DNA sequence: ATAAAAGGAGAAGGG
DNA sequence: CCCTTCTCCTTTTAT
């Protein structure tokens, strides 16, 4: 199955959800979120993953912050604003 | 200042 | 093992 971290840097790449993910500074991996359109990015990854439940952006929120530990993904002091690792980016 | 929202995390449960 | 789900508390941001 596919991770977390790799979802988020495929729409990137792919700017399929334009509206609701998008980059701050390419060069240095940094993202935000939308406040308004957030809720409808998590729900495609709940169902990309067949879960029970309809996945939130709190739930999402609490995976990424497990990224914290392992350094896939840190979290920025901007508002809904993570970061990527050198290493996923390659 | 205050509601609302974003941020946080321990625990237990699910693919 | 990579999250998922629930629950409760805190900081930040929007009103």
């Amino acid at each position: 199955k596919i991770r977390l971290y790799q979802f988020l840097l495929d729409l990137l790449r792919s700017g399929d959800m334009k509206d609701s993910i998008w980059w701050v500074d390419k060069d240095k991996g940094t993202f935000q979120f939308s406040s308004k359109h957030k809720e409808a990015l998590a729900h495609r990854w709940g169902i990309q993953k067949g879960n029970r439940k309809k996945m939130t952006y709190q739930k999402m929120a609490r995976a990424l912050r497990n990224y914290g530990k392992t350094g896939e993904v840190k979290k920025v002091k901007k508002k809904l604003t993570y970061q990527f690792s050198g290493e996923v980016l390659g």
